[PDB]
C-alpha cells in the first residue's frame, strides 16, 4: 500500500497545499508515500519514474508545470502502473486528466469587485496570467487605464510582494487598490504599507488571491479569492484510488470554481460618485 | 538512492519545519523519499519497517517523541540499514542519537528581554513546555506574579491564538506584553489585538516562538525566539549520509541553542529604566 508522487516542486507555494493533502489523505489511509520532486529534467524525472516502478508503487500521481513530448513518452512506458496525470489548463486530447481551476474567472471577480468598491487607479502584483488575463478583462471592460509603472512581478513569497508593494506605493502617484497574484505574497505587501506608513485598508486597499488557511489571520483580516487548493488532491487522489481498484482506466476531469470572501483589507475608493 | 522516513507525525507542529528540511536536502541530491507516520501503533510502525526493508531504502531517519522498549527492540532487528533515530528526552545508554533543543533556556530568554524591556504586567499564550518552564524562572526571579487570568493557552494554531488573546484583552485590567509560545499562534494574536483596536507594540508589547520563515513579514515585524528547525533537519541528513558509506555505529548528540530576534513587536514597558 504505496503511491507515487512525482511533483515538480514540493516547496512551490502554488502547489504545495495539494500535496499536503494527498498526503494527509495516505497517512489517514495508512499508505507509504513514495516522493519524488523533479523540477524539469528529462532523467531526474526520468530517475523518479523508474524507482517507483522498481519500489512496486500501488498508483502513481504525477503533477507538473509541463508535460513536454518526452515527459509524455516515458509517462506512457509506465502505464502499466496506474496513475493519475493532473495536467492544469490546456486540455490535450492525450490521457491526461484535466484540471479546470478557473482563474480567468479568478481574477476577473478580483478586478470586479475593486471597481464595484470605487476603485479606479489600481496596482497588480502579479505571480509569474490567467488571472492576470481575467483582471486586465475587467479593468478593459471597465475603461481603466493601468500605468505600467503600477505593475511589478513578484515571485509568491513575501520578500518579492514586499518588494513589488513598496515599488508601486514609492511613486508620486499612487493607486488606492492593488491586486495581489498571491495570499503569501500579499503578506509581505501589508508589511512594507506598514512600514511605510501607510494605513491598509485606509490608504491603501488590497485583495489577494488564494484564500490561504492563515489569509484570515493575517492583519488586516484579508479580502482574497478562494482557490480550492486541498480539494483538488483530494479528489486526485480519490481518482487515484478507484483508478487502481475499480481499474478505472477511462480519465476524469477536475475543474473547481473560484470564490469571493469578503474580509477587511478593502474599502470603498474614491468613485462613489457612479452609483449607490 | 531512496530514504526513508519514519515520523509520528509530519504534520506536527515541532517536527514540521525539521521534515521540510529533510525533504528539502532529499530533492537537492536527486534523493527519492519513503514517508511513513505511524502515530505508535508497535504494528503499525512494525509495517512500516518491513516494507522499507523490504524496499530496500540505502537509509532511514527516525523521529519519534517516545521510544518504547518494545520500539527499540524492533529496530535493534533492521541495524543492517543505516539509521539516525532522533531522540528528545533524556539521554540513555542505547544506539538512540541525542537531540538537545534547548527550549528552557529560549523561554528564559524571552522572560529576560520582556522584563528588560521595562514590563512587568506580563501574559502567557503557552502551547499544549520546558520553554515555558524556562520563562516563568525569568519571572519567578524577578518576583514577578502571572495571574491566572492572564494564562490563556493554545494548540499552536491561529485562531488558539486569536481566541486566547481576546480573552486576555478582555480583562478589566490587562497585561503590558504578552508571551506566545508559537509564532503562528502569534499571528492569531496579532489580528485579535488588531480588531479589537488595540496597537501593537504601541499598546501591547508582543513575543513569539519559533522565528517561522514569514515571521519578518507579520504586521508588525515580530519579535521572537528562534529555534533552529532546519538546521537540525540538516544536521540528521548528513549524519545519515555519513553512516551510508561511513558505517558509523556510534551514537551522536545534536544540540542546538535558541537565539533572540528583536523585530518590531515590542516596546519599552512602564518600568524600564537602566539605560540607553
Ligand atoms: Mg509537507
Ligand atoms: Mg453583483
Amino acid at each position: 500500500k504505496s503511491i507515487g508522487l512525482l511533483a515538480t516542486s514540493s516547496e512551490a507555494a502554488y502547489f504545495a497545499e495539494i500535496i499536503e493533502a494527498v498526503e494527509k489523505n495516505c497517512f489517514q489511509k495508512g499508505y507509504t508515500l513514495i516522493l519524488g520532486n523533479a523540477w524539469n529534467n528529462l532523467e531526474k524525472q526520468r530517475a523518479y519514474l523508474s524507482m517507483m516502478a522498481q519500489k512496486r508503487v500501488d498508483g502513481l500521481l504525477v503533477m507538473c508545470s509541463e508535460y513536454p513530448e518526452p515527459l509524455l513518452a516515458m509517462l506512457e512506458e509506465y502505464r502499466h502502473i496506474p496513475m493519475v496525470v493532473m495536467d492544469w489548463g490546456e486540455a490535450k486530447a492525450d490521457f491526461t486528466d484535466a484540471v479546470i481551476d478557473n482563474a480567468f474567472e479568478g481574477g476577473y471577480m478580483a478586478g470586479r469587485y475593486l471597481i464595484e468598491r470605487g476603485h479606479r487607479e489600481i496596482g497588480v502584483i502579479p505571480g509569474p496570467a490567467g488571472r492576470l488575463a481575467g483582471f486586465m478583462k475587467a479593468m478593459e471592460e471597465a475603461m481603466i487605464k493601468v500605468p505600467e509603472s503600477w505593475i511589478v512581478q513578484g515571485d509568491f513569497e513575501p520578500e518579492s510582494g514586499y518588494r513589488a508593494m513598496q515599488q508601486i506605493l514609492s511613486q508620486p502617484h499612487r493607486p488606492t487598490a492593488v491586486f495581489c497574484g498571491g495570499d503569501i505574497m500579499a503578506m509581505g505587501a501589508l508589511c512594507a504599507a506598514d512600514e511605510m506608513g501607510l494605513r491598509v485598508p485606509q490608504d491603501v486597499s488590497l485583495i489577494g488571491y488564494d484564500n490561504v488557511r492563515n489569509a484570515r489571520y493575517f492583519t488586516p483580516a484579508l479580502t482574497t479569492i478562494h482557490q480550492p487548493k486541498d480539494s483538488l488532491g483530494e479528489t486526485a487522489f480519490n481518482m487515484l484510488l478507484d483508478r487502481i481498484v475499480n481499474k478505472r482506466e477511462e480519465p476524469q476531469s477536475i475543474e473547481v470554481h473560484p470564490r469571493l470572501i469578503e474580509r477587511r483589507s478593502v474599502a470603498d475608493g474614491p468613485f462613489r460618485d457612479y452609483r449607490r
